[PDB]
Parts: C-alpha cells; structure tokens; sequence
C-alpha cells in the first residue's frame, strides 16, 4: 500500500479527560482517553476540523506541531484559544503538499511525523498537562508514501514511557517480516537517546533511504530531546531473525531505572526463540 | 532580495570588545555601540575578512570564530597567545573557499553555513565568563546563488537567557505576511535546550530550505542544540497560517516556564495582528 | 584517492575482556594486550566476523554490537542468557550486508557507518558498570567505493572522560599536513556533550564528507551526542589552515574547563609545529 494524494475535509471528535491517579487523557470519545493519545493521520492537501470538548475542571488546550493553523487555533491561553471546563472549540488543522513558490524556492509540505499536546494546563506552557498524559502522536503522508503494516507510537516523557511504570514497557508484537512503523515522541525535562536492538533506520523524513543517492546517516541510537519527534518503518527481524528485541533509552541511569521495552518479533509459526 | 554573488573580495572591519551596564561585555563596530549579540558578519565563499580587533576592556579578550579557515595565529586563544591583552589591538584574519573537485577525485566541501564568533579567554581558558558576560555574535557565510532574506534575526540560547537578556523579557520580531525571514539559531554555556516555533516550519539541512522535490531531509519545528552548536534557516512569514503573534520558546518545560520565549509578531499589510492583545 | 572493495569475506578473530591496571577493563585480540577503547573492527559491507571470546575476568560480561546484522544469540545480553560467564568463552557472530532493492519496491538500507561495540552485562542488566571500566570499543563498516584514510583515530566521550584517561592528559593524535584523517566518535554514559574541533569541519551524513553538489546536509564544526551514538568523518589535516596545536574539546563550558579537551597536532613536512611546546 501507498499513500493517496489527500485534499479530502475530515472530521473528528476529541474530549480530555481525567484518569486514574491524577492522569489526564485525550480521547475520540467519552470514557475512551488514552495515553497516548490516539493516532491522528493524513494525507497531504487533508483539513481536520477537531471537535473538542473538555470534559475536565479545570482550563485544557490542544496545540499542534507541524501543521497549518490559523493564530485562532494555536491553543493557548496567551491567545484566548484554550478551553474553559465544559466547553466545545472546534480547532482546524490543513496541511499542504509541497511545491514551487513564485519566488523560486521549493515549499516544503506538510509530511512527517508530529504530535499534539496541551499547553495550558499547570503553566501557560501545558507542564502539568504534558506530564499528566495530555500528549498523542500525529502523522502526515506524502502521495506515495509506504505504508505500515502496524505503527506503535513509544514516547519518552520525563523518566517514563508513555507514562507507564518503570520496568512495564509497553511492548509491541510483530511477525518476522511485517512492516513496522514507530513514531517516537519526546516530552518534559530531560534527553533521551533512542536505541532498538537487532534493527536500524535512515536519519531522514521517512526513516528509509529514498535510493542509492541518499546521504543520510542510517542509525539505531538517536539524542532528542523535549518536543521533537521523528519517525521510521523497518521489516521486524531482516536480516537478523525473531526474538525478544529490546528497546531502551541508552542513557544509563534510565534504561536501569527501567525506560526498557520489548519489541517482540515471532516466528510464522509464532514462538519466539529464547524468550 | 535576490541570491549571494560569488565571493573572492578582500575586506576589512574595526572590531570593538567593550564593557557594558550591568556586568555584561559585548563586541560592536564602533566604540560606545557594542551588542549582545554582537554584529552580524557577512561573507560570500571566497571572501577574506581582516578583523582589526581593539580590546578596549582592563581583562584580556580574545575572537574565536567557528567554521572559517584561520590560520592558527588567528585561533584567539591563550593556549597559542593569539589573545588580546588589556587595551591592545591586534588583526584577525579569517578566510573562506568555495567547494570543489580536489586531484584525489575527491569533493572538498566549501565554507557556506551558519556560524559564530565569541570569545575564549575571560573568566577561563575556554572563554566561559565571557560568553556568560556576553562575547558572542552571528556569522553567514554564503554560496554563490544562495537566496537572500528580507531580513535576518539572531537568537542565541545562553545559559537560562536568550541574548542575554532577563526571563520573559523578549526579544520580540515582527514582520509583515510573506516576508522571507531568516533566523540564526546559536547555543552557549551549560544546558541542552530545544528550540520551537510556533506557526512555521523549516528544514534540517545547510539552508533550512529544501534544495527541490529530492531533498529527502526532514522538515521539523523542534530541534534540540548544545553548547556553540549554530544552524539557520528561512522562512515566509505567516505562510498557510496567516497573521499572529507567533511564539517561538525552548521547549524544555522548566525553560519555558522561567521566561526562555519570545514572539515572532506577524502583521497584516494594514499593520493588524488578530487576536494580539497582551 | 584509495577505496574499499567489495565485501562478502568470512573472517574469524579471538576477543578477550581483560581487568586492566587501577580497576578498568578492556578489550583486545590478544591475551595480555587489551586496550581502551578496545581494537578498531573494520569490515567491508557483506562481510561475516565470528568474534571467539574469552572473559578472563571474574564477574559475567557480554559483546554487544550497535548497527551490524546478528541473530539474537549474539544479542549479549543476560536477558536472553547470551553472556560469558567468568572463565568462559563463545562464538560471537556479526554479519553485513549491501543496500539494495527488495521486492516490495523499497530500497533496503545497507550496514556501512559508524558503529561501535560495548559491554551490556557488568554491572547492570545494560552494562553500565562495564562500560564504565573501559569495555568499548569502534566498529567501521564500508562500502564499496568509500575513500580510505592514512589514519583513523577514536575518541570517545565516556561520562565526563576522554577515553577514560583522566582530566587534561589527552589523547593527543599527530599528523602532517596533507593527511587524510578518519575520526571515530562515540558517546557512552550519563551526559550529553558537544564535540567541536579547532580549524577543520565536516558533513553532517553517512560518511562525513559531501558526495559532490547535490548533497545539502549541513557543514559544521559542532555536534550534540548522547550516550551510545556513534558518528564518523574524514578530514585533510590542516587543509587551507596550516600547522598548529588544533584542539578538540567538549564545548559544554564546564566540562572543557574540567579538562575535556585534547589535541590534533598537524605538524609542517619537517615535523615542527609554529607555536607550540612539546
Ligand atoms: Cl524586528
Ligand atoms: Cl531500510
Ligand atoms: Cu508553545
Ligand atoms: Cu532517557
Ligand atoms: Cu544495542
Ligand atoms: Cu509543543
Ligand atoms: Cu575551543
Ligand atoms: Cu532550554
Ligand atoms: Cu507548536
Ligand atoms: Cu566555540
Ligand atoms: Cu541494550
Ligand atoms: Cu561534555
Ligand atoms: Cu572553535
Ligand atoms: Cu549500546
Ligand atoms: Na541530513
């Protein structure tokens, strides 16, 4: 499968919410916030009008890295564009194919892979928000673009993952040979570098080599740090087989604190060698 | 407007290392008209910039710049005595090439990027008091063909401030829908940090602008940098997201919190900005 | 300029981890002659190194390798009981393979870069104390047609060393001027750095160096790493700059004031270097 050219006017419907343990969630319906938040995906040229309602007591937002807004859906209490307890906001989001300008130069699109968040709750940047799991992935396809057979979204916010406890993953399943795409977000205060074992991605939009004239670096172990974000797709165990394949921040003190993971690939047949 | 014209001129500069209120020093290019940041350097590949240097401080001060040709006599550090003692005077001389095709069939990158001068000798051997106090300044180089920005603004993340300058005390730039707007994003002292803009977008490579449709960098509105890392862009103001007051902050939430933003004031052709009402 | 072949070799090599005088650990070919950081691997892309190792140590270690093709039980890890414990040896096998198309249309990347091996066992479940030690070391894997260097030299930022050598005593590396120079870059530990190198530059890509004019990553002096990246380039020492002491450091301020900071000796065809003190 490949991507479409988009141009198509989407609609969804998006609440925050509370849960368990002073945790805060977005959700595409009532009672079903996640963390993270659900995936949100387009194709270049698409406009998403986001209905959201929050749902919570106190003031929430949902700001957007990436895509085309106008100032009237930045989602910041600086703004007046923030969401008082109760209320209803419809935020737009467009995207755009790339092109050339009048002037010459080429206009990059909109294609990669972004997130949304919150930006007012706690502080008028959204600290408390981001920290309480008000953070979900977002991903933007170019015509042509390869598709995953799945995509996990794994996001290293301050000392945890996804905000789960240390030493619980999440893991993700795969078959020898699916095509698996992993958006991986930042959040908070520190650096992590992102390393998977057994498996390894071009530095560049789309995680793969465009062909024999792509100089980009290709890696497995990559700095980031609060707020950025970047995504790749690799066939689960080329050239190297099914196993318990782990994934860690390489940071020392934080892989042994636990932000450690389990990409666990099997076999056709669905063991998994030495686990 | 325009693009950059081939290089190869000689040119000279009076450069000042001066004191400032408030503990801070600056460089300028004139006496009593020092900045922080210090002025911005322009050059073509090929240019040589002779940078007739006055220390008019009582402390030594040395210019250190990144990414130039200099011979070593030019490094600006103690280690080799290219400092400036209290009160001297000394040249600089900092050259640039064009790429090329080397006799080993090999390609020797050229000179073009964005980059940074500051100094190296006060406070410590590596300059720490005087890039805290405020030694630190903006250099373009640029290849031939190069396009040019309407208008260019330097924002340096140092320590806990940017440009020097108090939490939550700017600096702010303004421009007008459809101006092409080139940022110099530079980083000093201790801390990582991630530099965010909202509304825009760039690319991460040379100029921050896709070279064409087989430019497979990606384009990114967040970018984490470390100390004397340097990189610019481009970008068209308010392009598919109109007017506004456009934030750009360190996305390291503690940072933001303490007063790392600024606002990148975006106007209408009538001057209006919709919704800005601080 | 010399190239590498083509790969597809089988080779076979013995490993040893070692204790090392004042509590560290090494790696080395031979018994009695590990070093750190441990010996440089170089393969051509296609292939095989069965690494024979032997831990002469007391307390369990493992071989674990960043970017290369291995099936798990050479993963090195407890977790999956593909460790040596003390006494013992194994067969650790590394493959590589060339880029190419696959069936689904898609162009598989290949394994040439930058790439370093490390302890995953001492310690903790993720080597933190083996590492710590000293049990790292290079990895170089080539493509047919990569340029050749007259020398490769690795420098490693572990927590707040080079090398694990102690505060200002170096490494140094010596060169003429003219030579082709290969640096290795790894990062191990707790912190961030910035590494920045005095009077030369490079490509920020696979190879370090640009392919010719269509390349458009960015040239720098400069670069952010965390633990466990690895980065590689090629310079010509002292091109269009001259004979001199060039330092490398860590450019966070305090760790080049607490001595993160080395030298790259270019010296002129008859072995002196203006300005400098040996
Ligand atoms: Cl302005
Ligand atoms: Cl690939
Ligand atoms: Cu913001
Ligand atoms: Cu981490
Ligand atoms: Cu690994
Ligand atoms: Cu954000
Ligand atoms: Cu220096
Ligand atoms: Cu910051
Ligand atoms: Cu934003
Ligand atoms: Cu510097
Ligand atoms: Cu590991
Ligand atoms: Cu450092
Ligand atoms: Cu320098
Ligand atoms: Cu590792
Ligand atoms: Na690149």
């Amino acid at each position: 499968g490949a991507a479409p050219a988009g141009g198509e006017v989407r609609r969804v419907t998006m609440y925050a919410e509370r849960l368990a343990g002073g945790q805060m969630g977005y959700g595409l319906e009532k009672g079903k916030a996640s963390i993270p938040g659900p995936l949100i995906e387009l194709n270049e040229g698409d406009t998403l009008h986001v209905e959201f309602e929050n749902t919570m007591d106190v003031p929430v937002s949902l700001h957007v890295h990436g895509l085309d807004y106008e100032i009237s859906s930045d989602g910041t209490k600086q703004n007046k564009s923030h969401v008082e307890p109760g209320g209803t906001r419809t935020y737009t989001w467009r995207t755009h194919e790339p092109g050339r300008r009048a002037d010459g130069t080429w206009r990059a699109g909109s294609a990669g892979y972004w997130h949304y968040h919150d930006h007012v709750v706690g502080t008028e940047h959204g600290t408390g928000g981001i920290r309480n799991g008000l953070y979900g992935p977002v991903i933007v396809r170019r015509k042509g673009d390869v598709l995953p057979d799945a995509t996990h979204t794994i996001v290293f916010n301050d000392m945890t993952i996804n905000n789960r406890p240390a030493h619980t993953g999440p893991n993700f399943e795969a078959t020898v040979g699916d095509r698996v795409e992993i958006v991986m977000i930042t959040h908070g205060e520190y650096y992590h570098t992102f390393h998977m074992h057994g498996h390894r991605w071009a530095d560049n939009r789309t995680g793969m080599l465009t062909g024999p004239d792509d100089p980009s670096q290709v890696i497995d172990n990559k700095i980031c740090g609060p707020a950025d974000s970047f995504g790749f797709q690799i066939i689960a165990g080329e050239g190297v087989g099914a196993g318990a394949w782990m994934y860690h921040c390489h940071v020392q003190s934080h892989s042994d604190m636990g932000m450690v993971g389990l990409f666990l690939v099997k076999k056709p047949d669905g063991t998994i060698p030495g686990y």
